[PDB]
RNA sequence: AUGUUACCGCAAUAGUAAUUGAACUUAGUACGAGAGGAACAGUUCAUUCGGAUAAUUGGUUUUUGCGGCUGU
């Protein structure tokens, strides 16, 4: 037995809207705030999981 | 050389001031019926020039530093 895996946070998420007052930020959205395209840095130690976030600023 | 000496300086003046390209994005938009397709900015490397440099890479002279070879 197979079955095709969905889950259902995909499908609650509503479709994101290219003209949209209100929607949800893309990373273009963050990026354009400072700076445009090359000039802005990617942040990843904000946004992994971990058990405490003040786990995220420090360092192995 | 202008008593000497020493340091810190100023500047009359002399010369000197980097070449060329493409990678994102601005862009698949302005534009164009389409075909297709920008650029100012903002980032990134390359070529060439100039000046330095031995951390490393590599070459090179003086090694006669260590170990070893081949004799006459």
């Amino acid at each position: 037995k197979r079955t095709p895996f969905i889950p259902e946070s995909v499908k609650n998420l509503k479709k994101y809207d290219p003209e949209d007052p209100n929607r949800r930020k893309l990373a273009r959205d963050i990026e354009a705030e400072n700076g445009g395209a090359g000039v802005f840095n990617v942040n990843l130690k904000d946004k992994y999981l971990l058990e405490d976030d003040e786990w995220k600023n420090d360092i192995m």
